[PDB]
Formats: structure tokens, C-alpha cells, sequence
């Protein structure tokens, strides 16, 4: 039989390993020749693997690179202006790669150029609440200072935006071993920890879904009109640079001014973690000086787009997409995902050569420039938005397949909850001590949901990856899955060697997944989802699962507002409309589900009708006006957190209207906007429900 | 057979007459009890006529009414402050209606209150070019003046906006017999001309598609959050009032200052048409004083929504919609359209009772508050936008069925050109001297297209009626049809008794259409369109007709730019991308059409696929970002003219970027924005074409 089991059994751990090795011997930085070569290789192989068509789709987008003859670095500079200490110009290369060229040195992509000098302030994680503590409670003024912040907790773009709004004239990011050195584990190459010389690359934009900074709304094609740099979306206004913890120690050890306000401000280095500003008395006259000379340049990028045409509904698209560009070798990020996609394509291709075709069209993508702000996925979606809107069933992302070796992690729309439960019950656990048990059992045991015993944790989608355009802009049902570390010990730092030169094939093969079994399990989950989405007669979405979470989110946002009982009385703030819409959604979804079960299975229009209702249900949550000042976050139920792009926020319009509201100067106006967002949300929920009513 | 002929033959002229009579004995002003009663009657009858469901959909929207105890009027006031002349408080009621109550006196809906006093300036039609002439050429400054303008040529909202931007502190509108008294024809009741005491009501908003001024984007339902008046969309900032030409003569006869600049500024009254400012020397000290006390109030309105469920594609909607609210009796506007809709419903119902059902769902609508800014259609569409977007095949408007008795008028999307040609070839001409000829022959003969001999004129859609939300906001293929006057003698004033108390059943029965044959022909055209849209196996749209007009519009916009050859050189302004996209659209459409003819007719998915491609083709022309500063005009090919809401403009983004560009102070910036709009247009055309490519 050509069924799911046949697809699944064709997947091999050994193939994934071979592909990972192949994808990680040289760097594949976006906009470089090597990454164009790999794109061409992937195009050739997907064709050999059997896809109907495989094309490259290119765009000319704003990218950012250090100046090869004028290196970025930071100094302590004394009263004379001598540079008495200089941070590193490069990460020490790992064993066996010390003759690789074209390793981009660490840098913060899209930093402007500058050589600002000043006194340091230490801002912990540079979260919103860190700056509130500093300015409101401790009375420390960041204006005209250089801030130094530890990586972790939130997206670095948000740190930078926060620093900028507090009046910083520069930012220094560093990796603290409190957040990037796990107890008992050795540094690379002898373990999976971050060495003192290791540094995390990454962009520092605030794009809010825009894609290419120069072409928001439209694909960056050959005749595109570009904004000038000054009007570009999302660029930082102050220089920024990241460093490792050997260098950070040198910058922090002399800090004076106030003590840290409590122990959550102290990392693990042997320094006091004083907030500053400036250094202690004997060095009070020494300053910190940044030297940043990176340039932004419009550079060509390449996506690979593979098509496996549907036999019955070719005009319905199930998308498996993940990026190919890497900061350096991309041993985990992204090639552990890309190798998984490559084997998925290969298995689908195997079935196709034997005469099978999925019911619906499956599109496979190798995105470029994800690391520079989800640019390749976003431009392609801007180009193809009409097709996607009207034909897009689902998007399954495929970045890193592992960030740990403990259990499964799934983040997805509620419409895929049942599909994920059912699929994982039919998969074998790869976990030691669950031999012969299902993945569902091991995952449920190791990652219990906070809400329902006997069920696993499944998180909402946040952002910081290539599903953003599909989900929060276009309203296409999306999900992602990978192996991860223990939730209980999770410091929300990411894995230690993230975006460092030390992220290699060997890191994976020696320390994460030597048998490639976690990789195989992830290929089965991702591939399994795609198979069912593209092949099930009735789309495998359960609208009732949305009803359930909509109620939970409504309770949650209600409870936030209810911290302000007096204002809710004065301004007549009622959540009744939203709770009513959610009740209605629950009732209508319930009846739709009965019809979906009892409808006449012989009738294909009835079937296409009801599948259209399932497909356009995620779509119904889009507001074409967008969220306030964020036109590309159009989904009313889910946006990336305004304070942390990686985190998903529910009812974001109301959440942001309520955030810090006790500090607004015109409460009448602030509570009015809360009410406005309640109306918008209730209306959208009701409207989404009504798409599931009988159509006539 | 239950076919189109059966539908068509059931329509009766005598039924339309009876309905017109029934709909026009008392006023049906939006937000009044009488208009609620008629809505309930229409709901009851559509149910009796056989529709599956018939509901009222209500909204609470901003409306505008004069103060019943404090009348609006205008004065000439002398140096002492005595009011030496006062305009009328009411139009003399027509014979037999002099005891009707609740005739709203003439007023400009949404005028703010005020009693400004000042000197008059006469601004001809208050078009953009009239103010350019006045300010640029004649050097007359309207700041702090009261302007007086004749009705005609353009939408009155645009006149008011233009006056406001020239710094007027008030506006007076009047009907000139040059534009509202046809040669040789007597005044009402003895003919169809405007009497000296007649006055044209109408709103003066600049909504740009927003709907209810207080709730842009969202339906004005029970829990809606409303903007404050100061943030409301589209309200005028200066008082406005309309008058008849007896009163206008009194205001104009004393005007001094400059002479009119040429004869196109002179109407037909016995006055010099001096521009002013102010009166001639002996009366130089007399002033004009307006008294406006109307109030804006949130008022409930009611649409009637009838459903005739499709037998095969119930989830596909063909909409026949037209308004029910009238300024007074609504003898032409809108009840000549509504009576036509009523008989259409009745015929469809007749077929249904005999067991027939259309292939697709037909929705019938009786919209409210059209006269106050297309409010009822717009709110309903805002409420139902998700359904309409994904399921809306077509919208056929049904306001006034006649504005003349000479020939057919059709304005529609190019996608309906072939459908209209074919349908009219099968209809009988009602025209004297074409007995036994087809409607197509008479229409083609009396209204030849400017472009192709042997073909009739078909115009682009403008706005000022209830198709606006469907077409320019949502991208649903739309059209309208009615009998009209001779194009050759058309002064683009409208019919003389437009929006006056004199627009009655008798006006129609005595002077326009005594046998109700033009009405019947219009019911066949409108009903015929609906039938074919809702019943044809393959949607009756021809994408190739869009290709043809896209080329014509591209030539046109190119030619406007080419008036500025030097700037096009300096700024590298190229239209190549747009011409390329149009070429591509032509080629792809051509191949789609071949497939549509040759595809395998047995296959219903293939059929649903290709019909989806036809349905979503109009949709592809929508840009979700909207046009600049006009977020609800989202169609890239067609918007209402920025200078005249009634007129359609093609490539409006580029057109407006080019308008008056030689006057911009920063040409670099202005030409940049031209280029930006070219890119947007070319991209959108290409994207629309690609929806017609093979799907996979
Ligand atoms: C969740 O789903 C429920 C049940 O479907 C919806 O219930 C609707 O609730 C609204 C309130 O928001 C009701 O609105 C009321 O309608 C009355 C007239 O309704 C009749 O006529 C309509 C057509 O116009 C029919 O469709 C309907 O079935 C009835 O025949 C009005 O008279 C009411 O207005 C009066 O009272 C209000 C309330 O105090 C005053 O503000 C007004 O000034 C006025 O005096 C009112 O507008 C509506 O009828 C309900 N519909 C149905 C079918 O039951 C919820 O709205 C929905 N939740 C959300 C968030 O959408
Ligand atoms: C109307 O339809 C036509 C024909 O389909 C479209 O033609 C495309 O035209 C664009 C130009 O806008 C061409 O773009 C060029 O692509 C070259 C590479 O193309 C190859 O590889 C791609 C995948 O990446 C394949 O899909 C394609 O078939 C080819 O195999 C580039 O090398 C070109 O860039 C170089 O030259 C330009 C031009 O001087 C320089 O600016 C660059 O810096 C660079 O040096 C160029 O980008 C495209 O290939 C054409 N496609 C096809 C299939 O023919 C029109 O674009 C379309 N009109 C509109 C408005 O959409
Ligand atoms: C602090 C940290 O770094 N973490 C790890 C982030 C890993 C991001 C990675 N994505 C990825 O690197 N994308 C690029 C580009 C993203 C863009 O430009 O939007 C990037 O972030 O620089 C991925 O999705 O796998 C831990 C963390 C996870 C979730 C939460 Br809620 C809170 C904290
Ligand atoms: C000058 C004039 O009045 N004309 C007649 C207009 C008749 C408008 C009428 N619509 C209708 O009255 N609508 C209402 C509400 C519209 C709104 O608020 O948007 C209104 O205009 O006050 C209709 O569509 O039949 C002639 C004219 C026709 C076309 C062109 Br291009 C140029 C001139
Ligand atoms: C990764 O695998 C690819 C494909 O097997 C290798 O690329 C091939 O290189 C061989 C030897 O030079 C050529 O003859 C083939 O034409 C190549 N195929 C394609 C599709 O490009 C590539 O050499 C491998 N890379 C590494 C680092 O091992
Ligand atoms: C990278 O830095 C180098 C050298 O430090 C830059 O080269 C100089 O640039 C300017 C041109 O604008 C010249 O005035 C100098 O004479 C150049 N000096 C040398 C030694 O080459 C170079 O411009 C920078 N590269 C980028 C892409 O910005
Ligand atoms: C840090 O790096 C800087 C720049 O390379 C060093 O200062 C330079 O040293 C050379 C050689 O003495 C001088 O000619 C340059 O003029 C100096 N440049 C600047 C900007 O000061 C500095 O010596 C290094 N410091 C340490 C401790 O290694
Ligand atoms: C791969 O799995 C092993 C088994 O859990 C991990 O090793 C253990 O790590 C935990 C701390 O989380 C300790 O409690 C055990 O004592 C460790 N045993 C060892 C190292 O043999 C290992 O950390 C995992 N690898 C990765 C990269 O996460
Ligand atoms: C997940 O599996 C469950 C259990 O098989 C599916 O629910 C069943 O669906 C069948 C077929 O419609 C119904 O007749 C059974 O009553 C259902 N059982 C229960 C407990 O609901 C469910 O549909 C599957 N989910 C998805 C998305 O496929
Ligand atoms: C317009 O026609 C309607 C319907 O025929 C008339 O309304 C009917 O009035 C009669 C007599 O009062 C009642 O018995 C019916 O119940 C009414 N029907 C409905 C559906 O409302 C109405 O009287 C006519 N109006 C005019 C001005 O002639
Ligand atoms: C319409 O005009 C009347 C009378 O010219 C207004 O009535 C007056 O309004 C104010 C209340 O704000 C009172 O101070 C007066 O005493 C009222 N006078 C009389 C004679 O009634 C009325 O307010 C206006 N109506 C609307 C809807 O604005
Ligand atoms: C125009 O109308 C106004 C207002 O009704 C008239 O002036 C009023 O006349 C009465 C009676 O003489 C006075 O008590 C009011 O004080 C006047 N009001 C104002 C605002 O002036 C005026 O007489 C009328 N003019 C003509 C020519 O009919
Ligand atoms: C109804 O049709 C008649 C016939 O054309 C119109 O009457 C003619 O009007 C034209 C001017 O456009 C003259 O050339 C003829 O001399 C007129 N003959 C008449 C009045 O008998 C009449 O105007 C039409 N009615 C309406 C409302 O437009
Ligand atoms: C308008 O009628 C024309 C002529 O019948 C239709 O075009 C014909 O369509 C048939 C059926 O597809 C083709 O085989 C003929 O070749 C066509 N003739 C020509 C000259 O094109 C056309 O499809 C009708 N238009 C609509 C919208 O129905
Ligand atoms: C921070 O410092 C700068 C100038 O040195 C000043 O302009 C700004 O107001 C300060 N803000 C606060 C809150 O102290
Ligand atoms: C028009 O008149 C007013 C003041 O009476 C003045 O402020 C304005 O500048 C004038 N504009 C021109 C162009 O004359
Ligand atoms: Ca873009
Ligand atoms: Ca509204
Ligand atoms: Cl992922
Ligand atoms: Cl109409
Ligand atoms: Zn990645
Ligand atoms: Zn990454
Ligand atoms: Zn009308
Ligand atoms: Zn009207």
C-alpha cells in the first residue's frame, strides 16, 4: 500500500546523517556564493528525488556584513585615549576547521556604524521589566550611556529596541555562563557547552513581520522600488556588538555605582554585577569604546521551491518549509532541519516514482536569509500572497530538529492539536526507557500539559522563524516540532552553542544524537503531519480545539484587566461581548463538527465546501487592518510579544492596550483603547465562528 | 423548462408599476419609522414570494437631520444686521402631496452647525480645476469667504472638501437651470424639469469607502466601540446648505469683483456670474449669513437580506442589492430600482415553488442609509467580510432603473463584458423604431463604444452607490445597469428632479416610462445577469477582456507621464514593468481560456478549481495595504476619482501620484512616489495573472 506507514518506513536515520554531514562542511551565510551553490545542489537533488518541478526564487534584499579590512571590536580606553583592553576579533575555530575561510566573525547584523565612548550600565537581560527596575525603582538614567546586557530570555532585537528607547548610545551583548554553561558539562569540543571565547551571532532588527527592510508589502524583485535607508523598516539607531564571557568579564569586573538590586541580576562570573554607571573610583576615568564598521548592502538571496502536484486537489497547498542559510556551519541551526526536509522529500519522491501522488499539492521550501529577518520566506510569501490566501491549507516549519535530547516539543495552531495527538500515538518513542511505547506516551510523561493530565504540552506559536508570514500575516494554519531539553530545567536561553562557530556536525554526532534517532522521530512527526494534511479526505483540523483555547485566553485577558477594578467601573469596561463570541464559537463549532461527521461522504462539493470551511477558519482570524502600528501582524488571536518576538501573546491587541496602563497619563484614553480592542476581538471571534455556520 | 427564458418571461411590467406605486406614497428617509415599516413589509413579501430565509440586519450608525424647531436658511444681511432676504424653508410640495408630513426639508446631511457671515465667492462647480483657476490664475483668495457653487459635474462631497481646503468658512450649493432645466420641457408637474423652488438634497461626506463614520473597519453592532465625533471619518468642517435657483438668483444678482473668466463659468440665470468676492459697490456692505442647526445622531438602520440557497454550490454567493431609503418619495431614486428587485425576487420565487433552485446561492438585499454614505451595504459587508471574500462571486447593484428613456447604460468590471454582450443580444429592444430588434442592436446603435464599432459603450465603475464596498474594498466582480439619457446631450448633471420632493411615482408614470417597458428591460438585464452568474456551469467571466482594458489603461497612464519627458529622464521613470506585466497577463489569460474551453467537463474538482480561479481573479486586484491615505480603496486597477467620487479612475495610485506633479516643491520625492506606484501596479497585475496559471 502507498499509505502513511509506507512513507514513514522509507525515512532513514542514516540518510539524515549523511545529509547533515554534507550540509555542514563549509559556511553557508546568506548572500554568499557557497549558499548559492548549496541552493543549486538542493534544487538538483529534489529533481532527482522525483518532484514535479523545482525552481529557484530569488530576491534582492537588504543584508549586513562586517568590513573584512576594518574589524569590529570594543575597548576599554584610559584618560589618554589608549586602548588598554580589546575584545576578540574572531572565535577560536574548532578542531579541524582552523583553516576554513569565510567564517564570518561575530557581529550584530544591521548595526549602524559608529565609535561611541562612554560609561557602562549593566541592564541584566534588557527586558522591559529590567529597564522599569532600573529607571523607575533604582533611578538609574541610561541616557548617553553604553549598555551591556546578557543574552537570554527574550529576542535580541527587543533588547536593542528597549536600550534605544532608554537613550543608550550603544549596546554590548554577551553570553553569561549562568545562561549558556550547563552544570557538569564540558566546553566544546569536549562537551556541548559554550567556551569563554564563543559568541552568539544574530540580527537585531525590529521588523514586526515586514520582511526586507526596504520593500514592506511587496516582493523585492528586479523592478522593486526601495525605500531609502532612513525610511527602512526596523533598523537599530545605535551600534551593537556581541562578545563571549572571557571578554565580558574584563568589561564587567571594574563596574561601580549601584549594587545589583537582587540575585536575579547576577550571573555566574566572578564579578559583582554592579549596575553602574561607570567603573569604581580608581578607574572612574576609564571609558568603554565600541568600533563598528559593518555595512548594509542589497544582496541577492535564493529560495528553493519544490512542487509535488496533488492528484485530486492540486489547487490546495500543504507547505513544508525551513531555511538553508546559516551563521557559520549550521550544524544544528538550520541544517539539522534541512537534512530532515531532504529525507522527507526523498521518501515522498520514492512513493511518487511508484505511481503515487498525494491528494493535495505539497510544496517544499529551502528558504534563504532567515537569519537576517525571515527575509526569504517573507518575500516569497509577499510575491505569492494571493495564491497562499486562497489555496494554503497548512504550513509546517522545519528549522532545527533538535535543541536537546529529552522529549518532543510542538508549537502549533489549536487546529492541529488532534492531528498531533493522533499521529504521535502511532509513532514509536526513541526515548531510553520507553522502548516499545508510543511517542505520545513518552512526551506526555516527560512534558505534561499544565492544563490536562494524560495530555502533553503543546505551546502557542511565537515568532523568530519562517512560519511568521504564513501564520500571523496570512492566517494559514501552521505548526513546528523538534526534540528539546527538559522544560523543568529550561532557562529559556536556547542551547549553549547557538549561532556560534562551534555549532558543527560533530556537536550533533558526538553529543546530541549519535544514532540520529531523535532526528528520525522529528522527520516522522514533520513528515507525518504533512502526509495527513496533504492526503486525508477531510482536513485533519478540529475547530473545537480552538473553542477550548479561546475560552482560556479570554479568562486570561479578563483576569489581567481585573487587576484594575476601579477603572473597569469608571470606564464601563466589559468583557461580555468577548465571552459571548467565544460561547457562540463553541456552539457553532460543535454543530459544524456533527455535520462534518454525518455529512453525506459520497458528495465532493459538500466535501470541498466543508474542507474550505476548515481551511478558511484560521484565515478568519486575520484583520486586514493589522494590529496597532504593526500592519503585518494581522492575526487577532496570536501575535509575537511586543516585548519578546520569540514568545506568542494571546489577544495581543487587548494585552498591549492593558500593558503598563497604570502608567498612562490619560487613563480615559487608555481605557477607551482597551474597550476598542475588546470590540475588535469579540467581533473577530464571532466572525470566525460564523464561517462555520451553514453557508446558506 | 426551468431556464432563463422561463425566469425572464415571468417578469411583468405591470408588477413593477404596482410596486413602484406602493413604495412611493410616503417618505422613507433612513432612520425613520416609515422606513422600518417598509423594511418589514419587504421582509414579509420576500418570504411569501418563496425565499428560503429573509432577515433584517440592523446597525446603529451616524445619521444627520435638520432641527424641526429651528430651521436652516441663508440670509442677505445689511450693515445694521437686518435680514433683508431669506432663502426658502421648504420646497413647495407637489400636487396632491401638500398634506404629507415628514417631508424632510432640503439640507446637506452631516453639515456642522454654524452661523457664519461673510462675503460671497462664486466657484463655478467647485471642481479642483475651478479652484486652480480662481487661485492660480485669477488670484482670488477664498480664505474666510462663503463660497457659492453650482451643483453638477462632480460629487458634492468633493466640492465641499475643495472649498474647505481653499479656506472657505461656508458653502452654498444651488441647482442652475443650465444644468437642471432641459430646453423645451416644462417644470414639474407639467414636465420633468426642476422648478425654481426645487432643491437637491444629499450628503457631503468624504468617506473614501469607510461606511459609518464612527466605526471604520468593523460593523456598527450593539457592542461597537465608536470614535468620538472629532475623530470621525469624513465629516465636513464648515457649514453647508443647498438652495434652488429662485433663491440663488437673489444671492448671485448683486455679485461684484471680477468678471467670470470665461463662458464655461456662466450658467443660465439673468446674472453676470461675477466671481466676487462680495457684492457691487452700493451693496458692498451687505453680507451673506448662513444658519445651520442640523444635528448628527446615532440612529438605527435596517437592511433586508433574502437567501435563495444554491442546489449545487450553496457556498457561492451571487448578490443582487440596492437601497430602499429615500430622501423623500424616491420615485426614481431608489424605488424604481427596488420595484425591479421586488419583481426579480417574485420571478425567482415562482420558479422555486415549482421545485427549481439555482446552482449557486443568490442573496437579495434591500439596503438602508445609502443616501447617508452607503452605510447599510458597508456595515453589512464589514460584518460579513470573511464570507464575502471567500464565497462572493458577483454583486449586481439595483438603484434607479431609469435616469432617462433613450438607451441602456452598463457600468461593470471587464469580467462581465461578454456576459452583458451575450445577454443583451437575446433581449428585445423596447425602443421605438427597434421593434423586433435585440437590445444589443439598439444600445449599440444609440450608444456606440468610443473604441470598437459594432460594440456598445460600457463604462468603468465609479462610486456613489452600494457596489463600492463589494468592488473597491473587497474585490468582488460588480456591475450595474439602467436606462439613461442621450450620451451626446449629457451634461453630467444627473436628471433634473434628482433628490427633490418632486421625484414621485407620477414623474415616472407620466414622463419617463408610462408603459413600464424600460423598467421591464432593466429587470431583464439585471435579473438575466444574476441568473447566468448563479446558474452557468462555468462562471460567465472572460479574463481576456481584462487584458484588453489593462493595456488601454497602461497606454493612458503612460501618456499622462509622458507630458513630463525631462523628469522621466532625470528620475529614470520607466513604465516597462507595467507593460511587461500586462503582456504577461494577456498571454496567461489566453492560455487559461483555452484550458477552460478544453478541460475535461466531466470533472467537478477541475470545474470548481477553474471557477475558483475566475471568482478570485477580481480578488487578486486588491492590495491589502490600500491606496495612499485611502485604506478602504484597495483595488489597484479601479478607485473612485480623488476629485469626483462618482467617476472611476484607472491605475489610481499612479494617476494621483502624477496629478499636478509640476506643482510639487520636491520633484525628486514626487517622481519617486510615481515610480513606487508603477512598481505596485506592475506587481499587482503580474500577481493577478499568476492566479490564472496552472495551479501546480
Ligand atoms: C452570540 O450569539 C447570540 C445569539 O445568536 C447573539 O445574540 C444577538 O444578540 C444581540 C445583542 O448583541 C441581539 O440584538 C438585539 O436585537 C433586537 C432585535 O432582534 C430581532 O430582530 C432581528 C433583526 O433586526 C432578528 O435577527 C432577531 O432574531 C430578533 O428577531 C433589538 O431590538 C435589540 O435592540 C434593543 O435592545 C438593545 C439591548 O438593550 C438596545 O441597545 C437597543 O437600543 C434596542 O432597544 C438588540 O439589538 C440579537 O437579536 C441577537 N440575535 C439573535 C439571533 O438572537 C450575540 O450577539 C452573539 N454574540 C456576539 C458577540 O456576536
Ligand atoms: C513577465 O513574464 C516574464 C517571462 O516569464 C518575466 O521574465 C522574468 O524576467 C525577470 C526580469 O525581471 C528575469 O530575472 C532574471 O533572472 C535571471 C536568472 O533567471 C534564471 O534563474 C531563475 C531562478 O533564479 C529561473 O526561474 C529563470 O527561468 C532562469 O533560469 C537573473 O540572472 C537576472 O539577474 C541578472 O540580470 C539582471 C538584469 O540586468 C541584473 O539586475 C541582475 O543584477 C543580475 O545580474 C534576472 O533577475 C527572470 O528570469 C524572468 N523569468 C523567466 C521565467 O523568464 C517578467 O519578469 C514578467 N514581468 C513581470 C512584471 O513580472
Ligand atoms: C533567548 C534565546 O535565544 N532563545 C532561543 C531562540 C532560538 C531562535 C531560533 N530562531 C532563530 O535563530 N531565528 C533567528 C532570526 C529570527 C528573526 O529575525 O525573526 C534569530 O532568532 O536570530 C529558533 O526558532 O529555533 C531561547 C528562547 C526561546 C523561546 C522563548 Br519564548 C524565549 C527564549
Ligand atoms: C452631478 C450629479 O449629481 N450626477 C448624478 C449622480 C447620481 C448619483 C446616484 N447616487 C446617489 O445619489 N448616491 C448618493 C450617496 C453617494 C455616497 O454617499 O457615496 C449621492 O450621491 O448623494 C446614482 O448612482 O444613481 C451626474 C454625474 C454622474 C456621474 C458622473 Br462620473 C458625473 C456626474
Ligand atoms: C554533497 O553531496 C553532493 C551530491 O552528492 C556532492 O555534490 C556532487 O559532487 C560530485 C563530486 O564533485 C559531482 O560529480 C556531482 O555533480 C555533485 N552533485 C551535485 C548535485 O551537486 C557534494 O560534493 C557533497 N558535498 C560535500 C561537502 O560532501
Ligand atoms: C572597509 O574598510 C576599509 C579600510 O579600513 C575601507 O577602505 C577605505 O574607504 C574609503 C572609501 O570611501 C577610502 O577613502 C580609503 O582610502 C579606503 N582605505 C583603504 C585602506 O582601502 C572600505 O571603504 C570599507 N568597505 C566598505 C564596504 O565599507
Ligand atoms: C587595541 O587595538 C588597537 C587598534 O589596533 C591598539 O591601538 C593601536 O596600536 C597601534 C600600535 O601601537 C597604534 O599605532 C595605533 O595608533 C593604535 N590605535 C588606536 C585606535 O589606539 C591597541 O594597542 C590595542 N590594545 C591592546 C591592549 O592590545
Ligand atoms: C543526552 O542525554 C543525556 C541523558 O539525560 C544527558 O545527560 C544527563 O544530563 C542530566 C542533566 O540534565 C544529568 O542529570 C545526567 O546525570 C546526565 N548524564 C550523562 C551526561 O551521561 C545529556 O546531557 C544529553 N545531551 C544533550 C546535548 O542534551
Ligand atoms: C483523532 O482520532 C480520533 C479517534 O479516532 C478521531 O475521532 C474519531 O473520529 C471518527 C471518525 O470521524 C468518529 O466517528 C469517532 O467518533 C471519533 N472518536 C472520537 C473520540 O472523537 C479524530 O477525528 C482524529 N482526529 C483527527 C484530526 O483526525
Ligand atoms: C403596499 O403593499 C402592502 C402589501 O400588499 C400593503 O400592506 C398590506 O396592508 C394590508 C391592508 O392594510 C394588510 O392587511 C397587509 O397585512 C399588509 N401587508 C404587509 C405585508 O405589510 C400596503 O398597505 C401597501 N401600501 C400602500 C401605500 O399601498
Ligand atoms: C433644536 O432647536 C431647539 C429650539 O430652537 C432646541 O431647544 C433648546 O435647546 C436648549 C437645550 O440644550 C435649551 O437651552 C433651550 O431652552 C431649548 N429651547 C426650546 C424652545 O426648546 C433643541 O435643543 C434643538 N434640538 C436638537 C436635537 O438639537
Ligand atoms: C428672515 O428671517 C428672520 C428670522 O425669522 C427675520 O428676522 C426676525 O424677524 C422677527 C420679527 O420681525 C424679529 O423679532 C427677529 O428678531 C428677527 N430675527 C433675526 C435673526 O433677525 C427677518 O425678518 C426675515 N426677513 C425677511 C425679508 O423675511
Ligand atoms: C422620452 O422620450 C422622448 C422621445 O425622445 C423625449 O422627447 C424628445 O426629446 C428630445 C430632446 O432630447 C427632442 O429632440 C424631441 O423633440 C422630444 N420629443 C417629445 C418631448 O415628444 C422625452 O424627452 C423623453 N422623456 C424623458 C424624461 O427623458
Ligand atoms: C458569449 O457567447 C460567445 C458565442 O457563443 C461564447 O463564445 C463561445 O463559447 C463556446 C463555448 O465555449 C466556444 O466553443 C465558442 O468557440 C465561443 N465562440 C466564440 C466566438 O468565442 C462566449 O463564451 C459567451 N460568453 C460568456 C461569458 O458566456
Ligand atoms: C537622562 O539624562 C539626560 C541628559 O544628560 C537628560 O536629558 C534626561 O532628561 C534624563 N532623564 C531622566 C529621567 O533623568
Ligand atoms: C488668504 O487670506 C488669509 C487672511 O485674510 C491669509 O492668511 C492667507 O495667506 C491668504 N492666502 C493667499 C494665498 O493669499
Ligand atoms: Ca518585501
Ligand atoms: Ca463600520
Ligand atoms: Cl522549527
Ligand atoms: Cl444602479
Ligand atoms: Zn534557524
Ligand atoms: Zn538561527
Ligand atoms: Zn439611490
Ligand atoms: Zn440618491
Amino acid at each position: 500500500k502507498h499509505n502513511m506507514k509506507a512513507f514513514l518506513d522509507e525515512l532513514k536515520a542514516e540518510n539524515i546523517k549523511k545529509f547533515l554531514y554534507n550540509f555542514t562542511q563549509i559556511p553557508h551565510l546568506a548572500g554568499t556564493e557557497q549558499n548559492f551553490q548549496l541552493a543549486k545542489q538542493i534544487q538538483s537533488q529534489w529533481k532527482e528525488f522525483g518532484l514535479d518541478s523545482v525552481e529557484l526564487a530569488h530576491y534582492d534584499v537588504l543584508l549586513s556584513y562586517p568590513n573584512k579590512t576594518h574589524p569590529n571590536y570594543i575597548s576599554i580606553i584610559n584618560e589618554d585615549g589608549n586602548e588598554i583592553f580589546n575584545t576578540s576579533l574572531f572565535e577560536p575555530p574548532p578542531p579541524g576547521y582552523e583553516n576554513v575561510s569565510d567564517i564570518v566573525p561575530p557581529f550584530s547584523a544591521f548595526s549602524p556604524q559608529g565609535m561611541p565612548e562612554g560609561d557602562l550600565v549593566y541592564v541584566n537581560y534588557a527586558r522591559t521589566e529590567d529597564f522599569f527596575k532600573l529607571e523607575r525603582d533604582m533611578k538609574i538614567n541610561c541616557s548617553g550611556k553604553i549598555v551591556i546586557a546578557r543574552y537570554g530570555k527574550v529576542f535580541r532585537g527587543n533588547k536593542v529596541k528597549n536600550a534605544q528607547l532608554a537613550g543608550a548610545k550603544g549596546v554590548i551583548l554577551y553570553s553569561d555562563p549562568a545562561d549558556y554553561f550547563a552544570p557538569g558539562v564540558k566546553s566544546y569540543p569536549d562537551g556541548w557547552n559554550l567556551p569563554g571565547g564563543g559568541v552568539q551571532r544574530g540580527n537585531i532588527l525590529n521588523l514586526n513581520g515586514a520582511g526586507d527592510p526596504l520593500t514592506p508589502g511587496y516582493p523585492a524583485n528586479e523592478y522593486a522600488y526601495r525605500r531609502g535607508i532612513a525610511e527602512a523598516v526596523g533598523l537599530p539607531s545605535i551600534p551593537v556588538h556581541p562578545i563571549g564571557y572571557y571578554d565580558a568579564q574584563k568589561l564587567l569586573e571594574k563596574m561601580g555605582g549601584s549594587a545589583p538590586p537582587d540575585s536575579s541580576w547576577r550571573g555566574s562570573l566572578k564579578v559583582p554585577y554592579n549596575v553602574g554607571p561607570g567603573f569604581t573610583g580608581n578607574f572612574s576615568t576609564q571609558k568603554v569604546k565600541m568600533h563598528i564598521h559593518s555595512t548594509n548592502e542589497v544582496t541577492r538571496i535564493y529560495n528553493v521551491i519544490g512542487t509535488l502536484r496533488g492528484a485530486v486537489e492540486p489547487d490546495r497547498y500543504v507547505i513544508l518549509g525551513g531555511h538553508r542559510d546559516s551563521w557559520v556551519f549550521g550544524g544544528i541551526d538550520p541544517q539539522s532541519g534541512a537534512a530532515v526536509v531532504h529525507e522527507i522529500v526523498r521518501s515522498f519522491g520514492t512513493l511518487k516514482k511508484e505511481g503515487w501522488r498525494p491528494r493535495r499539492t505539497i510544496l517544499f521550501a529551502s528558504w534563504d536569509a532567515e537569519e537576517f529577518g525571515l527575509l526569504g520566506s517573507t518575500e516569497w510569501a509577499e510575491e505569492n500572497s494571493r495564491l497562499l490566501q486562497e489555496r494554503g491549507v497548512a504550513y509546517i516549519n522545519a528549522d532545527s530538529s533538535i535543541e536537546g535530547n529529552y522529549t518532543l516539543r510542538v508549537d502549533c495552531t489549536p487546529l492541529m492539536y488532534s492531528l498531533v495527538h493522533n499521529l504521535t500515538k502511532e509513532l514509536k518513542s526513541p526515548d531510553e526507557g520507553f522502548e516499545g511505547k508510543s511517542l505520545y506516551e513518552s512526551w506526555t510523561k516527560k512534558s505534561p500539559s499544565p492544563e490536562f493530565s494524560g495530555m502533553p504540552r503543546i505551546s502557542k506559536l511565537g515568532s523568530g522563524n519562517d512560519f511568521e508570514v504564513f501564520f500571523q500575516r496570512l492566517g494559514i494554519a501552521s505548526g513546528r516540532a523538534r526534540y528539546t531539553k527538559n522544560w523543568e530545567t529550561n532557562k529559556f536561553s536556547g542551547y549553549p552553542l547557538y549561532h556560534s562557530v562551534y555549532e558543527t556536525y560533530e556537536l550533533v554526532e558526538k553529543f546530541y544524537d549519535p544514532m540520529f534517532k531523535y532526528h528520525l522521530t522529528v522527520a516522522q512527526v514533520r513528515g507525518g503531519m504533512v502526509f495527513e494534511l496533504a492526503n486525508s479526505i477531510v482536513l485533519p483540523f478540529d475547530c473545537r480545539d480552538y473553542a477550548v483555547v479561546l475560552r482560556k485566553y479570554a479568562d486570561k485577558i479578563y483576569s489581567i484587566s481585573m487587576k484594575h477594578p476601579q477603572e473597569m467601573k469608571t470606564y464601563s469596561v466589559s468583557f461580555d461581548s468577548l465571552f459571548s463570541a467565544v460561547k457562540n464559537f463553541t456552539e457553532i463549532a460543535s454543530k459544524f463538527s456533527e455535520r462534518l461527521q454525518d455529512f453525506d461522504k459520497s458528495n465532493p462539493i459538500v466535501l470541498r465546501m466543508m474542507n474550505d470551511q476548515l481551511m478558511f477558519l484560521e484565515r478568519a482570524f486575520i484583520d486586514p487592518l493589522g494590529l496597532p502600528d504593526r500592519p503585518f501582524y494581522r492575526h487577532v488571536i496570536y501575535a509575537p510579544s511586543s516585548h519578546n518576538k520569540y514568545a506568542g501573546e494571546s489577544f495581543p491587541g487587548i494585552y498591549d492596550a492593558l500593558f503598563d496602563i497604570e502608567s498612562k497619563v490619560d487613563p480615559s484614553k487608555a481605557w477607551g483603547e482597551v474597550k476598542r480592542q475588546i470590540y475588535v476581538a469579540a467581533f473577530t471571534v464571532q466572525a470566525a465562528a460564523e464561517t462555520l455556520s451553514e453557508v446558506a
